[PDB]
Parts: C-alpha cells; sequence; structure tokens
C-alpha cells in the first residue's frame, strides 16, 4: 500500500478555499450556455468522481490524491471523454489561484457544483499533493455502463463502497445528461437536472421505462417523457437489496441528502492519509448564503 499524507498548501487556511470556492460558483453562474444552458455543473460533478474512482483499495493507486487526470494518458481515458470540458472550465480558476493543487481544484470544483446546486453541504479537506507522470493509473479502471447488479456492486466493493453508498452516489445521475458522442447513451434522467434533488430515484419508480436501442446501438431504458436511464441505472431497481435503498430516498429527500454527502466527500478522500493535527474539514458558505 502506498501512503499519502495530506500536506497543507502552504499557510492557506479557509478563506483561501472560500475564495477559490467563490470563483468557481461565480463562473458557473456566469458560463449558463453550456450544454444547451444545463451549465458546467454536472460535467465538474462527474470530473471530481472520475479523479477519484481510479481508486484500487489494494494497493493504494489512483485517487484524487495526485491529480493525474492533468496527464495525458488520464485526460485521454475513453472512459473520461466529455469531462475535458470541466478542465477547460477549471483553467482560468487555476491560473488565478496557482497554489492549490490539482487535486484539490478538481475535487473542490465537484463541491461547489454540488452545493451551488442547492444540494447538500459536503465538508471538503484540502492536502492533495500533485504526484508524477508515472503514478497516473492506467485506463480501465472506471466502470461500464451496459452492466448489471452485480457488475455494480462488484465494481464499488475497490471504491470501499457499500450498497447504500452505491445507491446514494448513483443519485447524481438526477444531473446533466448522457451524450451519445461521449458514452454512446444518450438522454437526460428527468426535468431538473441542473439543480441537485432526488428525482433520479422518483423517476426510477415513477416511468414506464422501455428497453430500446439509441442510435449508437446500444440498449437504454427510455421513458415517453424523454428520460433515460443506463442499464447500471435499472439495475438498481432490478435487484432487491437495490431497490429498498432507492425506496427509501425517493422518500426522503434529507435522508438522501445526507447520504450522499457523507459518500461523496469519502469518495473524494479515498486514499488519502490525514494527519491527527489536521485541519477540520471545511463547509463553505455558498454564494446565496453570502448575499453574492
Ligand atoms: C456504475 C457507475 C456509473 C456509471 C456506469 C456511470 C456512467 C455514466 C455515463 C455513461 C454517463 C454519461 C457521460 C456522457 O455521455 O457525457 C454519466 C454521466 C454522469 N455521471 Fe455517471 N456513472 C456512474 C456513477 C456515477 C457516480 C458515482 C457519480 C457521482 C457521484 C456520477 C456522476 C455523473 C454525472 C454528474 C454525469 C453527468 C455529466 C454531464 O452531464 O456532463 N456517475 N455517468
Ligand atoms: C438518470 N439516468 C440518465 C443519466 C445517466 C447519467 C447522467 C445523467 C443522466
Amino acid at each position: 500500500t502506498l501512503v499519502h499524507v495530506a500536506s497543507v498548501e502552504k499557510g492557506r487556511s479557509y478563506e483561501d478555499f472560500q475564495k477559490v470556492y467563490n470563483a468557481i460558483a461565480l463562473k458557473l453562474r456566469e458560463d449558463d450556455e453550456y450544454d444547451n444552458y444545463i451549465g458546467y455543473g454536472p460535467v465538474l460533478v462527474r470530473l471530481a468522481w472520475h479523479i477519484s474512482g481510479t481508486w484500487d483499495k489494494h494497493d493504494n493507486t489512483g485517487g484524487s490524491y495526485g491529480g493525474t487526470y492533468r496527464f495525458k494518458k488520464e485526460f485521454n481515458d475513453p472512459s473520461n471523454a466529455g469531462l475535458q470540458n470541466g478542465f477547460k472550465f477549471l483553467e482560468p480558476i487555476h491560473k488565478e489561484f496557482p497554489w492549490i493543487s490539482s487535486g484539490d481544484l478538481f475535487s473542490l470544483g465537484g463541491v461547489t457544483a454540488v452545493q451551488e446546486m442547492q444540494g447538500p453541504k459536503i465538508p471538503w479537506r484540502c492536502g492533495r499533493v500533485d504526484t508524477p507522470e508515472d503514478t497516473t493509473p492506467d485506463n480501465g479502471r472506471l466502470p461500464d455502463a451496459d452492466k448489471d447488479a452485480g457488475y455494480v456492486r462488484t465494481f464499488f466493493q475497490r471504491l470501499n463502497m457499500n450498497d447504500r453508498e452505491v445507491v446514494a452516489l448513483m443519485g447524481a445521475h438526477a444531473l446533466g445528461k448522457t451524450h451519445l458522442k461521449n458514452s454512446g447513451y444518450e438522454g437526460p434522467g428527468g426535468a431538473a437536472n441542473n439543480v441537485f434533488t432526488n428525482e433520479f430515484y422518483l423517476n426510477l419508480l415513477n416511468e414506464d421505462w422501455k428497453l430500446e436501442k439509441n442510435d449508437a446501438n446500444n440498449e437504454q431504458w427510455d421513458s415517453k417523457s424523454g428520460y433515460m436511464m443506463l442499464p447500471t441505472d435499472y439495475s438498481l431497481i432490478q435487484d432487491p437489496k437495490y431497490l429498498s435503498i432507492v425506496k427509501e430516498y425517493a422518500n426522503d429527500q434529507d435522508k438522501f441528502f445526507k447520504d450522499f454527502s457523507k459518500a461523496f466527500e469519502k469518495l473524494l478522500e479515498d486514499g488519502i492519509t490525514f494527519p491527527k493535527d489536521a485541519p477540520s474539514p471545511f463547509i463553505f458558505k455558498t454564494l446565496e448564503e453570502q448575499g453574492l
């Protein structure tokens, strides 16, 4: 097992990171046209997850710590097609705040996006440190979407996530959409795809899903409302253990928010050793809470 010890960017404290948060949040508000007016929130959430989801608990390779998405091997992972948009969004932020590590920036982008989209508070810790190009994980550690519940369950064991954590994390698929050219899947999951809600679960349960083929010749579940579910999304109502948890989150928005927050923080922190005298996690104020 590799050890990656969090090291606070020199002399920085909460206020410095709140300024970075605010710059991301202001740019989210400004650059509103992206992806037919969805805006950049969803893609920044996906970026934070994909830079974290390379982690392997068995040897501590991958994970958010090293900021390795900046290197070509990872940037060009077919699993990451489309995330270049999130990276380009963050470039002016990094230029303004060149002191933040890449992993801190990519993970903070996700936190900022969730919160600005009216999601739960996500505590966040600084101290990821850029690591060299040879530490970039090989392609193929992110999950396939054409598979079943057993695949999902097994996949997420590598990330140390249990059934509840998996079902909670998947609720992020209320955000944004699938794009045929990126992933071979097309369409949104619901009507509210740049506001963070529990609509993924409601739509799973309440829509009439039909197994269809899309224009890339892949199967996906479609509804007459114009929404879709990936096979891995739909697996959460095929498996009886997942189904129970889907029903719980469909019926309790606060529970969903609390469980998502904990699972997302955990995802973003996997692989990182925090010294006992490290700062406590930061909880950033939204622009709205600041009157900004
Ligand atoms: C079994 C696990 C998962 C699979 C197979 C999967 C698959 C996908 C696919 C195929 C897309 C569409 C990409 C595109 O065409 O642009 C997507 C989008 C997205 N995923 Fe996942 N995903 C998984 C888990 C997660 C998790 C755990 C999160 C975060 C907590 C997440 C967040 C997102 C977001 C926010 C988008 C929308 C991106 C956009 O609109 O640009 N996904 N996912
Ligand atoms: C909710 N199912 C469609 C979808 C999957 C991934 C991201 C957004 C939407």
